[PDB]
């Protein structure tokens, strides 16, 4: 309860967070002061997307690390489908090549984090 407490009162005094988002954020650090510095990232994130570059980095590479399971830099087409199939969807092999041919820049069949960071911005 140290540098704990500082995060805390830093997302209190975060400007743009609505109070339901407040309350979130801090509760959650309560039942779990371990998590500090990755609550404020994200709040960091959810305040300011734009000041808060390297935080919003932070949080989506952790996102990437998701999919890309055996950690090459990049998700394969197999990847999305061995992560969706886990979530009870059930995607025909062909729309799996066109979830990935729709954010992929290069062309190579395959997603780099750049690509995804792309993806993300584009929506909102
Ligand atoms: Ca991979
Ligand atoms: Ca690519």
């Amino acid at each position: 309860n140290k540098e704990q407490q500082n995060a805390f009162y830093e997302i209190l005094h975060l400007p743009n967070l609505n109070e339901e988002q407040r309350n979130a954020f801090i509760q959650s650090l309560k039942d779990d002061p371990s998590q500090s510095a990755n609550l404020l990232a994200e709040a960091k994130c959810l305040n300011d997307a734009q000041a808060a570059a390297e935080e919003c980095i932070a949080e989506f590479k952790e996102a990437f690390s998701l999919f890309d399971k055996d950690g090459d830099g990049t998700i394969t087409t197999k990847e999305l489908g061995t992560v969706m199939r886990s979530l009870g969807q059930n995607p025909t092999e062909a729309e799996l090549q066109d979830m990935i041919n729709e954010v992929d820049a290069d062309g190579n069949g395959t997603i780099d984090f750049p690509e995804f960071l792309t993806m993300m911005a584009r929506k909102m």
